[PDB]
């Protein structure tokens, strides 16, 4: 460990009424172990604290002792991941939580079993809580991960692939590598496969000195791993960006002698955001459980544009999902 982790614990405010059960379930320990498995980096220590005034189905995450997000988890119910309105036709009244324009639908255990037979996918409450936390923690990676962690990882790798590390370091500094890794994690891409990441840096770093651009190439190299992560072991649920919207973005792109950036009139960008908002508004699958699909040329710009309003909606390129299996496009923007 380094200071990055060691000096800055995460705090979960939980209901007093659930504390003992969350201890028994080893919430804190399992969050830490699973996150490491899933993303390849270590979280800080996780402290539980009883939260004043919390109902029985609420959790708050504090980073740096500051409230970051409040989650609703129906501990005694089941979440319907691929909900549709058809469910109400069957005489089920779900329990519904909304955060922004994302909606979450919960049913009884008995109702769940019924729904499964009709091909709905269910998630248990602790599994949902872990997903919520993980998504939010990935985004906030810079709070607990940096050069010290990167250097450790490089050192571990070196012990195994010395010549590979040698080559990479000739073309990228530790700082630059750390930046690449943070940018991957912040977009929910795992860094567990360090060997592959390093092979891609050895290929690309000699030639690409702009960090944003470099990251895009690395993502490309890692395509299989990105896809497998997002899709889990299930179908990939997606919203497609229309050729129309792609073009608005494309026209706004300016190439320089340095970085490539998006340059849209503020009114124009606001109007485009209003359109994206409108198209997303009536979705019944939560944003963290979706991806937006677009062309490689516009992917990173679309991500930057929407992340203010829609922080939990990741954006993949068509190439990134080349190894996909079942894909379900639920909507076009
Ligand atoms: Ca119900
Ligand atoms: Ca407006
Ligand atoms: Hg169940
Ligand atoms: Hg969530
Ligand atoms: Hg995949």
């Amino acid at each position: 460990g380094s200071h990055m982790t060691e000096t800055v614990p995460l705090i979960l405010l939980v209901p007093k009424s659930r504390r003992e059960d969350l201890e028994k379930a080893q919430l804190a320990e399992r969050l830490r172990s699973q996150f490491f498995i899933d993303y390849g980096v270590r979280l800080p220590e996780v402290l539980l604290r009883d939260g004043e005034g919390l109902d029985d189905n609420s959790i708050v995450l504090l980073i740096n002792e500051i409230r970051v997000e409040q989650f609703t988890v129906y501990f005694d119910l089941m979440r319907v991941v691929n909900y549709s309105d058809e469910v109400v036709s069957f005489g089920i009244n779900p329990t519904i939580h909304q955060q922004g324009s994302s909606q979450y639908f919960w049913v009884t255990h008995e109702e769940g079993e019924k729904l499964r037979e009709l091909g709905y996918v269910l998630r248990n409450a602790l599994d949902e809580l872990y997903h919520c936390l993980a998504v939010t923690l990935a985004r906030n990676v810079n709070e607990y991960f940096g050069i010290q962690e990167t250097k450790h990882m490089l050192d571990q790798l070196e012990a195994k692939f010395p010549d590979l590390l040698k080559e990479v370091l000739r073309h990228a500094t530790v700082q630059r590598i750390s930046e690449v890794l943070q940018r991957l994690l912040s977009e929910r891409v795992s860094v567990r496969n360090m060997k592959l990441i390093m092979e891609a840096l050895a290929l690309w770093a000699p030639r690409e000195k702009d960090v944003i651009n470099l990251v895009e190439h690395i993502r490309g190299a890692m395509a299989r791993y990105i896809c497998h992560k997002f899709a889990n072991g299930g179908e990939l649920r997606a919203v497609m960006v229309s050729a129309e919207v792609e073009d608005v973005i494309r026209k706004g792109i300016r190439q320089t002698s340095g970085s490539t950036f998006l340059s849209l009139d503020p009114e124009a960008s606001a109007n485009l955001m209003d359109l994206i908002t409108l198209k997303l508004d009536d979705l019944l699958i939560a944003h963290k459980d979706l991806v937006l699909l677009t062309s490689v040329d516009v992917r990173r710009f679309i991500k930057k544009m929407i992340e203010g309003r829609f922080p939990d909606l990741e954006v993949l390129s068509f190439g990134e999902i080349a190894d996909s299996k079942s894909v379900n496009v639920i909507k076009t923007i």
